[PDB]
């Protein structure tokens, strides 16, 4: 990793044992769950592509998910090369070369090249770019390995409203849509898919009511 | 270890209780699995040949593999001596000798000499060289102690596709065959050894399909 | 066909009886065998598209192949027209017309036109072009009418090694797979798919043993 | 092949149907009997390397023997590249490129280079070098496919010397033995592996005897 100190001083560090051991346990304990992304992002602050390829490689098992992420990286890598044209003839020996897709995945680049590109000012943020690819592929696995749909979440005859809304906003987080489609699921489905007893209560509040007013209202049902 | 700090301040330190433990537990819990080789690499950041022999000697048992790994480390060491001539090194009174293969493998060399080579201007990475030679030897153990053949991976009658793709790409990872060979394994076997129910579906997509299109294809099957 | 005489006098000749009989007999004995394809080029060296149409149209039966071939050629023909569009505005006065894909397949081009393009300097080789489309399409046919997988070729409990190496490389010859993968099939599969007794024989030579060494070693097991 | 007509006039022509067919039928009928190699040399008078590949690729059947011959052809090719390195820069003014092993074997080179090499002054006889490499691998096939060694040729009790001597001078014909050594094999083995009656008569002739003197002596035996 590389640690920024006082005055914008960036100095390289060995990867700590407990960053390693916490990162494996997060993938053992919660597998490919939505909250696992933030746990990844947090644990991976200030990492290089060598440190990131390491975190990915230190995962044993999961090779179907690690392989779906390899294609995604390779497609992104091909996509980075298409959008960013390959240089011709001379490249300045005084100024470091622009990274290729294979360089962003750490495949064709050195640790010193990764360090030049992050430490240099303006930087080329290879750590943060490749992490964004990684997060891109993690969504594809997370969504896939969760067999969920927000439309099949309903409240049972005796189910506490608070638990049905917990289930709803648990299911909704893993759904892939625009914010407007999500906003619409919120204003439409939450009341629709509430129970007959609860359904009368929320329709009597009208569609102007907040999530709080609805949550203390339907508490005893 | 030798940790390089800010302004290139290089300071020797002794191998930590949690470094020691992590590496001991990694071999106890995960033995010679694939994921051990990047973890080994991680935990051995700033490692001198003494720090590397320590990690290897602090493991109890695994001594058939540790004997295999010693012949291999002796082979890479004899190879290193063969390539580079026996010579005194820098002939100033204040300077350390020029390392042999047996010095890199830590047999004929002292901790201060090892510290000398690594801090040396211009640096000789005797620690990392010996880690590559150990990784080369771990890999021969890891491939041999892996029970499966990729030619025996096929999906069962009521078996979920996803668990199968995990076994194929777990087994494929542990195989030494080239990228062109490994791409042929993907384009042929994966589709081929699928059960009748999914087999008909994957054939209906055409042979252009991605692993993603197969997994969404077989998500109900 | 067109026969090039001394000093390069190219004059067209009538399609020879033993050209006609040779190609007829060849198809009668060897059908969809891989050996048809070099024979096809050898017997068509110096041909026009008229002559290539004669040999294909003089084939009785095999009409599934002739439709597959026909389709392959129209695809190749459609593509030749996509990449090579006809020039803007008025024609050069002395020159010969632009061959279109159907001209090249001899569909829309007379005998004289086909002779002009071939003999004109610089030559447009409508004959050799049509042959690669015909060979591409023939390789698909050959491969389709081949059924056995190369994984399915194994030595019988007391089968002569030779009769299995013959089966192995006969089936290998009709595999689509890149050369490096066919090299991988050679090194893995051959010794692997041998019977307990021959397997043992080969295993005693050590794994460096050349095919001459494998064949003399299993000369009698 | 390339026909030399009146006054150094070299003219290209196609490989003849009835040539090609003669070769396929000799191999179909007679496989790899010793007379097959002289037949192959007889049938390829003025053949290019291309024409020589045409003849190997038109063999169907016997692909372990054909494999053995490719490997031999790669050995003979690699040795040509060892003895004579690559010739740097762009080809010498009005001079032909010195061929690689892969050029003699007809792969990296084009038919027009092959016709130039053969027809140029000084000529490069690429056709006859490759033909020796093929004749060498046909001899490995002949010798390997043989069931009896010259040590193993022996006379029956009531067997005519003449019929036995026919098995001996056939077996001697396929030996890779040198000529001074084949001469010992004649003056030693022929009588020694004779029946006791014909042996006695032939020993009585002394060591000066011809094959004729030996056949006319054991005429009545």
């Amino acid at each position: 990793p590389i640690v920024q100190n006082l005055q914008g001083q960036m100095v390289h560090q060995a990867i700590s044992p407990r960053t390693l051991n916490a990162w494996v346990k997060v993938v053992e304990e919660k597998a490919f769950s939505p909250e696992v992304i933030p746990m990844f992002s947090a644990l991976s602050e200030g990492a290089t592509p060598q440190d990131l390829n390491t975190m990915l490689n230190t995962v044993g098992g999961h090779q179907a998910a690690m392989q779906m992420l390899k294609e995604t990286i390779n497609e992104e890598a091909a996509e980075w090369d298409r959008l960013h044209p390959v240089h011709a003839g001379p490249i300045a020996p005084g100024q470091m070369r622009e990274p290729r897709g294979s360089d962003i995945a750490g495949t064709t680049s050195t640790l010193q090249e990764q360090i030049g590109w992050m430490t240099h000012n303006p930087p080329i943020p290879v750590g943060e770019i490749y992490k964004r690819w990684i997060i891109l592929g993690l969504n594809k696995i997370v969504r896939m390995y969760s067999p969920t749909s927000i439309l099949d979440i309903r409240q049972g005859p005796k189910e506490p409203f608070r638990d049905y809304v917990d289930r709803f906003y648990k299911t909704l987080r893993a759904e892939q849509a625009s914010q407007e489609v999500k906003n619409w699921m919120t204003e439409t489905l939450l009341v629709q898919n509430a129970n007959p007893d609860c359904k009368t209560i929320l329709k009597a509040l009208g569609p102007g009511a907040t999530l709080e007013e609805m949550m203390t209202a339907c508490q005893g049902v």
